[PDB]
């Protein structure tokens, strides 16, 4: 399951942001979601 719509991403499940938005983690200590434009 993706990671809610305003949820932050995180290790724990898995970042991946649900639908309607993409998360941006990478191998940066700083990671949260992305909605299109």
């Amino acid at each position: 399951g993706c990671l809610g719509e305003g949820e932050k991403c995180a290790d724990w499940s898995g970042p991946s942001c649900c639908d309607g938005f993409y998360c941006s983690c990478r191998s940066m200590p700083y990671c949260r979601c992305r909605n299109n434009s």
